[PDB]
Parts: structure tokens; sequence; C-alpha cells
């Protein structure tokens, strides 16, 4: 009927199976173990082998490599390695059932039903929607009935990611400042009726003295929308919130300080900051987490025109500070100078903000870890531990005065959107945003190196990554618990 | 000088083709009541067959203003003048033949020509110098857009030359 | 006769003095306190004011701002801030005595006689030697007689730095692979007779199957020298050592994969890795630290010629691994593939290596902190704590498999001197070097962002920085103790 992803570890006396496959072997009377011997060398990590006709109702059975049974937290990779073995491994497996065009598949729990589900679901995702030429659409259910809410936690966590991924990936002519707001509101509302959405327009933004956000919007003839998300998780609604903030440029052409044509099509995912955090709130509502969260996202586009933002311009942020706009591509910093100010209105506990802010971050760590600068070691630890579980690493970076200094000197104004020099790129951009924040537990996450995947993360196919949505969701689960 | 300097230095979103004209007129008028100002608009410019000036203005959605300054310094007003002229791009991005981002913020001072000479007339009025001077300055911006000036284009200057 | 740098803090009832200046006030009978009132607003951090004729033997008296008395370790700047106040502050002071052309100056201990001496000495340094037009040469002694071995520890620590600085700064036609070896040997030998030097030549290198180091040397007609330093610090000479390794390109032109002319004159300090660590061993010998240290440094130049290293070339490192040399500017990685292998010969405890390795590090942190990747959290902590004392910060970076992977795939060979992509620049370069190391406590310090100073570090004038020589020296003091 349908396919099966089964698993095996690496040697003891005979390389063992995850019990479900030990059990499926008994079932086809040793003929799985036996054909695996006949096939060739053993299956190391995330390597795959397909065995036809072993079972009457499982014509294709893919056995995938899970590595060492007792693989655990790694001091060097700063993750739980087991989970990582299982994700790459059942992603691998699920992508094999899928090339065989088997529309459904049952997955071996592999000792961690959540890693299995985060592998099967992140593993299989594409964004097929505008290609009339699509791969088969395969339904992936758990094999078994024992470990069900952890597999659904995998499906949940990986699905919150695939949403950031679709929200990122879609061409920015479809994915506008209005359409993103609309899908996020429909997604947050299906998640919890204990929610409110506000797709606030230019009049409200104008009214909110958001000059910096608004200066950025004006080049395009596409409407700005400041989005406001509310999740009423706590028992007493009056609990102070945890506010997520995120930059939402639907398309970044650089503006007058215009980008080069080389691969500029990826700028459609410069709204990755707004996508990431939104998908993460949708998931804590889906999880129905005992915390009140607020989601904030400036949405607009960065375009050249007869009325675009010019180099040398002093605009005013909500908080009275003026910014010299010396480079029109440094606009996420400006979009975020106002949504960050508005975050203090809400009286929060933690203000996590996220943004595909600078390529220098990409030069720095470049898809290994997502750089997070925070004036809070508590907050750092909190993020870093979630990174170990989820596997979507996060690395700390310096919010030293050293850097505020280069952005704080300014010919016309109070702050300047770029620093005096080329060096320390992600650090000057983060020390510019510190100027718009006075809350003690603040964290900037620069998502610009983890924007994309190719081969680096296994269980993620080539394209927009939606990183770090699960670390973020894992942080709010641990914080709620 | 410090007036040309402030008139140069101010970010070109504040220092427009209209705001420069306005500060220069207030400065020239405080200097001497023996003055006249004309912050002539696009209709006058159109009328003055200023196709070349006007082609430049069209990329931006910011208004052109041709500024005209008069200082009546001489005893006999009929003395022929000394005319100062000066380029007043409030911001230069290069247009379609667009500049590189490296330090382009300084293009706010591409109206330095109009600033320099204006500040100089304001001072000869402040000095109340026995000469009639006339100040002339095209003000506009150079921007890329759906209706910006394209490469290869023949426009016509007031004098018939293309 | 001579000048005086005195100090004052920020308000209580009347902004207090460092006791020496309270004492110098009593001495000119309140007329220092009194003229400070008459002068204007109070002196905040590292700001300066000169008072002539207060004393008969102190014609110019500079009072410098020390900030808050109780300024201490900062959780955000990750340093001892007091020390930092005092360095910038008596550097400031000493540079004022010096423009007045007063050839000598007495310095206020300022509560930490070492920070005062590290400020006066780093503060005043230039490299005047090839200018017939030089500033005055001012002798800076302590004011007082109470706290003498800590001031001499400042003078020692700052002088080990100014040596890395002179060793960096000198034009690479003077500072050759032979001349560096010669000054280091004269400096290490004046420091301790319990030392040995080996300025090993091309024949020895050839003999040591150092194909990678040697491939790099061949473009130039300037001799390679592999330098070997020995400090016999321990009681039992048989104690295993702590081996420092460091890249010593006297000049880097990129080779065939040739650099652009823009500011290429700074490549004379691509031997900053060899300078840094050498200056640090010279200082632990000067300190006579109860540890055996070994200093290792490939010295050579990177030049284009009829026999330079070409793009696409497989050369062999001492350890059997082959490297595809796809970019001739990635040569520090190659120079270090062999000196790192040779480090395991010595049976070490810690292998600290240091190198002006990549500009991407400069894009990353860029003179804030010196990036240190280490497979040793112990080693990381050890370095990071020294950074807090000295003020010369050090930031951890990721030695994740993620990065080994991009350098480990290779068309012709085993490893490749550059990675498949532009991203994660310092991380691929550090994960390439991990391939030449099998010791548990290894640490790569990429010095390329801290190569230079301008205004960022106060007590250091514009030019080669000699960073992090004091963090390094402080680590060996703490390790010996
Ligand atoms: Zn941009
Ligand atoms: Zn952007
Ligand atoms: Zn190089
Ligand atoms: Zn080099």
């Amino acid at each position: 009927t349908k396919g099966l992803v089964l698993g095996i570890y690496s040697k003891e006396d005979e390389p063992q199976f995850t019990s479900a496959g030990e059990n499926f072997n008994k079932l086809v009377s040793g003929k799985l173990r036996e054909i695996l011997n006949i096939s060739g060398p053993p299956l190391k990590a995330g390597k795959t082998r397909t065995f036809y006709g072993l079972h009457e109702d499982f014509p294709s059975v893919v056995v995938v490599g899970l590595g060492k049974k007792t693989a655990g937290i790694d001091e060097q990779e700063n993750w739980h390695e087991g989970k990582e073995n299982i994700r790459a491994a059942v992603a691998a497996g699920c992508r094999q059932i899928q090339d065989l065009e088997i529309p459904s598949v049952e997955v071996d729990p592999c000792g961690d039903a959540q890693a299995a589900a985060e592998g099967a679901v992140l593993g299989l995702y594409e964004y097929d929607d505008l290609k009339q030429k699509r791969k088969v659409v395969v339904s992936a259910k758990l094999h078994g009935s024992e470990d069900q809410e952890a597999w659904q936690r995998g499906v949940l966590f990986a699905s919150g990611q695939n949403l950031a991924r679709r929200l990122m990936e879609t061409p920015a002519n479809e994915m506008t400042p209005t359409k993103f707001a609309e899908i996020v509101e429909e997604n947050l509302k299906s998640a919890s009726i204990k929610t409110d959405v506000f797709i606030r327009p230019k009049s409200w933004i104008e009214e909110q003295e958001m000059g910096s956000f608004l200066s950025v919007a004006k080049g395009s003839e596409e409407p700005p929308v400041f989005l406001e998300i509310h999740y009423k998780g706590s028992p007493n609604a009056s609990e102070p919130p945890l506010v997520f903030v995120g930059k939402g440029i639907t398309f970044d052409s650089g503006g007058i300080s215009i980008k080069a044509a080389a691969n500029m099509d990826l700028m459609r995912a410069d709204m990755g900051g707004a996508a990431t955090i939104c998908s993460a709130i949708v998931s804590a509502a889906k999880l129905d987490l005992p915390i009140n969260i607020v989601g904030l996202a400036p949405l607009c586009e960065n375009m050249p025109s007869g009325k675009a933002n010019k180099p040398g311009d002093v605009v005013r942020a909500r908080n009275g500070k003026t910014i010299q706009v010396d480079n029109t591509d440094a606009e996420g910093r400006l979009i975020l100078a106002d949504a960050l100010c508005y975050a203090h209105t809400f009286n929060p506990k933690v203000i996590i903000n996220a943004a595909t802010l600078t390529g220098a971050m990409d030069i720095a760590l470049g898809s290994g870890a997502t750089g997070v600068f925070t004036n809070s070691s508590w907050l750092w630890n909190k993020l870093f531990e979630a990174s170990i579980e989820t596997g979507d690493r996060v690395w700390r970076m310096p919010l030293f005065e050293h850097y505020t200094r280069q952005v704080i000197d300014c010919q016309l104004a109070d702050v300047n959107n770029i620093g005096k020099y080329r060096s320390a790129g992600a650090c000057t951009a983060a020390a510019f945003l510190k100027e718009f924040v006075t809350h003690p537990k603040w964290a900037h996450l620069d998502i610009a190196g983890v924007m994309t995947n190719k081969d680096e993360v296994p269980y993620l196919r080539k394209g927009m990554a939606g990183r770090p949505t699960r670390t973020l969701i894992e942080f709010l689960f641990r914080f709620s618990q």
C-alpha cells in the first residue's frame, strides 16, 4: 500500500535496529535482516537502502542509518547529536519513499518521536505551489501508537518552521506587506481564539510618529503595514508579555543605495525576521503555552523611485533620535528603530527581535549558527540551551560600546545607519539597535547567514530555511514551563 | 560662508528646491529691502522653454523651482548687472546613470553651486555694495524612477540647441 | 624639571583625587584643587587638563580623568573597566607631557600601578626609527616608591606588546624571515639564559617534509626560516610544554592570487601571528614563569614570480595530507598546516596558535575582540578570564563540523585551502587547521581584526597594534601560578 522508514544503528555483534524494525523483521520472518546482509556494507549515519516487497502492505521499506544508539549532547557541536542523527536520517528515508511516488509513509519513532517527525516534515517540504510540475504529496504518519504527543510536537515544531519557510520563500509580488499580515492572522487565529490581530496601516504608523519605518516605506508604491500579534496565554491576562519584533522588508533592492543584480532574488526573504518570529508565536498558541506573547513586525518594501529615501538623510525615530541614512540598504536597522520603541509600551519581560539584518553576519558564522547579541547572559543561556535541543544553533556576538561609538558619531544627527568603517559589520548594526532599546533583557538575532539552506542542514531541502523558528518556540515552551 | 555651509550641509530631505529658495529669500530680504525674489515654479520654467533643466527635474517627485534674486545696489537702477548662476541639485543620486553607494550622502551638497553664489549675493546686500547683482539658480533633484531621464535622450535647451 | 600625570575621579562632595594628587595638593598648598576649580567643568574619563607652574620641579602637571573610583568588572564589556579607565587616562596624560616636549614624567599609580604603567608605555609608543622627524623621547617612571613590582609588571606586559608592535610595524624589506628570528632570539636571550633558539633553514624544513610551508616560500627569492624558541621555566625540565605557533608571512601580496593595491602596505603585518606569540614567550621568560614554553613560527614571504605557487596545486603537508591550493592568498593556513604538526612532536599541554589569518574575522568582530576557536572550553575560559584583566578581549567562535565539511570535499586532494562558499570565512579557515591538529587542548586565535589601531583602543596610537600579546602573557602567568 504505502511505504515505511525503518532504522538501524551501528555495531555491537550485529548492528541493531530501532525496536519497530526488529519487530517488522520478526513479522516478515527474518527476511529484512537477511536481505540487509545480502545488500552490501552497513548503513552509517543518514545513509539509506530500499528493500522492495518485504511486506504485503509495505512494498517499499527504506532502512536509514541512525548512527550510535547512545549519541548524545556534543561539547563541540553544541547540540544533541542523536536528534540530529534521526532528523537527517528519517528526512533521507522520507525523500526516498517520495521519489518512489508513494503518497503515504509510516515512520519509525527512532527513539525520539519528535526528531523523527521534525525529520519527516522538514525533510519533505518544498513550496510546489507555483510549479505545475510538482513531486508526489506524501502523508507522513507515525508508525505505531505508543509515542503520540511527542511526534505531534515534532509535526508542530517543524510545521511552524515550514510556515516561516513558505512565508519567506514566496515571490515578494505575491507575499506583500498586506498578504503576509493576512496569512499570519489566519494562522494565528486557527491556532488560538485567545488572540487578537492588528494589521495597522500607514495612518496609524504616521500617528505613531514612526518616521524611521515610514522613510523606508516611501520609495515603493506598496503599502506599509505595522503588524501587531497578541497571544493571551497566561491565566491572569495582566501578566507582562514577551515581545517578539522582526524586520519585514517583502523585497529588498537596496533602494537608491541599490543592490547588484547577482542573486538579488533572495531579497524576497528579507522579511525572514518577521516570518521567523510570527511562525514561532503561531506555534506557542498551537502549543497553548501559559504566557502572553506580543508579535511586532514592520512590513514594507525597499525600492528606488522619484520619492525614495536618499543618501544623507535625517529622519526621526519614534523616540526623538535622528538617524543619518547614509546607505538606504541599511533599512532593517531603521524599520527596527521604531518597532523596538513600541515594544517598550507593552511593558515586556524579554524583547526578542529577529532580522535578516547584515551580510557580514553571513561572512562571520554563515549558516552554522544564528548570531544573537544580548545584554542578558540569562537570555543568552536561555537561547543557547534551546539550541542544543532543537539543533538550530545560535552563537553569541558582542554588544560592546566599542561599536556603539562608531555609529554614535554623526555629522548631521544622533545615530547613523552604518558605522565609520567596514569591520565588525554585524556588531555596529546591532549596536545601533541598542540605541533604540532600554529594556534589560533584550536580544537581537541576526538571521542573515541562516536565511538559506543547500546541503548544510540535511533534513532541509535547498531554499529558504526558516531558521531559527524551532529554537525560538523551544525557548517559549521552557519559559512557560 | 557659514550660510552656504548650512545651505549645503543640511540633509536634502529638509533642504529642498522650495526650502533653499525660502531661506535664501529670507536671508536676502533681511540683508536689504532693495531686493526682489522670485521662486519661479515649473509652469514658469515650462513657459521659459527650459527643456534641459526640466528633463533633469522629472525623475524626482519633488518640485522644480528656478530661483531669481535681485539686489538693486546702484544709484541708477538701470546699470547693467553682474549675474551669478549656480547649480542646485538638492540631492544627486546620478539618476538612471546611478551612483555607487560609497559616500553618496555628500550629494546633498550638489546644490553647493546655488548655495555659494546666493550666500555671496546676500553678503553684497549686507555690505550694501553700489552694484546691481542678479542671482540665478535651477533647483531640483536627480532621481531614478518610472519617468526619470534615460540614457540617449535628446532634450532641448532654451536656446534651440539639443 | 619634569612633568607629572596626576588623577582625579568623578563626584562625591567634591570630585576626589588619587591620593598622590591629594598629597601633591597639600604640597603646593591647595593651589592645584583651587586652579582646577578656576579652570572650568570637571574631568570625565580620559579627558585631560594641564596646569603650569604649580610646582617648582613639576612645571607641567597634567590632571587626567579616572572615572568612578569603584569602576570594576563589567558584565557587558567583559573586562575590568577600572584598569581600562586608568590606561586610556594616563596614556592621555603621558601624550600631553610628551607634546610639551618634557623628556621625563612621573606617573600617578592611580590605584593600580600596572594599569598606570601599561597606559604610560603603550600610550607613548611609536616606531620613530625611520623618520628623522621624531617626537620627544620621554622617560616614564612611577611617581612614588610604594607599589613597584606591579608598575614593573605594567612596563613588562606593555613592553612585550610594543615589541610585537615593532616586530609587526617595521617595513617587510627590513623585517625579513631572518631579521625577525634574529631580534626574537636577542630578545628571548636577554630575557633568560634558560633558553635555546633555532633559526632552522630551508634544508631543515625540506628535511622535515614541510611541503605546505615550503610551497608558500618558493614564490619569493627571500629565504624561509622555521623559528624554534625554548623557555625552560619548570624545575624539572621534563615537564611537557605549552607550545605557541604563529604565522609569519613578512609580507603578503597574495601571490598569483594577488591582492589589490588598496592599502596592501599593511601586509607587512601578516607576520603578526609570529610576532604576537614570540613577544608573549619573551615576556614569560622576562617574568621567569615556572613553565616550559616552545615557540614555533614559519617565516617566509608570499610573492608572484616565475616559480610562485599556482592556483589548483596539490602540495603535501608533513602529516601526509594533501591540500588543493585554490587560492594562493589562503597561505597562512598552509604555513600553519606544518608548524601545527610539528607542535605535536613536543608532547604539549596546550597548543596555542595565532595568526592574522582572514579578513572575514575582521568583518565579523573587527578589532573588538580577537576571535579564538578552541576544542577546549577549559582553554576558552582560561583565555577569556585573562581578557577580563588585560582588557584585550577575546571572543569565542565555532569549530563546528559544518565547516570542516566544506573544506574536506576536494576535487584533487584531501583538504582545500578555501571552502566551497564565501560565508563563515574565519570558520572554514579554522576548520581547515583542525585537520592538522589531534591534540585535545588546541586554540586558534585569528588576530586579523586586531591587527591595527586608530582610535578604538585609547592608549594605543594609530598603527600596528600587537594584540593580544598581554592576554596571552596573562594566561601563562595564571597557568604557571
Ligand atoms: Zn538592505
Ligand atoms: Zn534589508
Ligand atoms: Zn594571504
Ligand atoms: Zn596571509
